[PDB]
DNA sequence: GGAAGCGAAAGTGTCGCAACCCGAGAGAGGAACGATCTCGGGTTGCGACACTTTCGCAACCCTTAATACGTTC
């Protein structure tokens, strides 16, 4: 994982895998993406995702034999009844990308601390970094923070 | 992958007990030996458990890394 060439080589080695599974999923109206070793499948049709794990095992055996295997402990089904996240990003029930309630509450906590000059420099730097990420995933959250905390405070923070 | 120490799992050998067999011996019945019962020593089968052997957890991070803050693998 630590080598600069490893990302490229790993993506290449998964090329044929991705081709086959993507095509197969598209026929049954399943969305498929891969982030390195993390595979994600989603659908609006009930009772279609149950077949996917078996399909995966067969394909892996076909392409790689016993070299690459599913982590069966890490196979998880979810729905709008439950928490859904993809690579650290929460998908809320309004179908919008979110940081999640707990992370948002934590950020608000840090901003409140800053407002009263209680954040140390390390925490301040941390807060600034996290807000940049928040701006990328959920820009509306930043707008809300501006409304809640004065634009002036927030600008002062981000300056 | 697998140090060093440790113990799980599983197979093998030991060993002490119980049940049995055998001959020896004192001497009931009544008056001639020797009935019945117990001593002492040996054998054999059984099974609980001690002993033996193998496996596998995961220290270390190899000379060889970078340093603005966050996120993901």
């Amino acid at each position: 994982v630590g080598a600069p060439s490893s990302p490229v080589i790993s993506n290449f080695c998964m090329y044929e895998f991705d081709n086959r599974i993507h095509a197969a999923c598209k026929k049954v109206e399943i969305t498929y993406t891969r982030y390195a070793d993390d595979l994600t499948f989603s659908s609006n049709i009930p009772d279609v995702l149950k077949a996917v794990p078996s399909t995966l095992e067969v394909l892996l055996k076909d392409l790689f034999g016993s070299a690459l295997r599913l982590n069966h402990s890490k196979t998880v089904f979810s729905s709008k009844a439950h928490n859904r996240h993809v690579t650290g990003i929460t998908i809320n029930n309004e179908e919008t990308l979110s940081l999640g309630r707990d992370r948002k509450r934590f950020i608000k906590h840090l901003i409140n601390q800053y407002k009263y000059g209680l954040l140390d420099n390390e925490d301040k730097a941390y807060l600034i970094g996290l807000l940049a990420f928040a701006s990328h995933i959920e820009p509306s959250f930043i707008t809300r923070m501006n409304e809640k905390y004065s634009l002036e405070l927030m600008e002062r923070l981000r300056g």
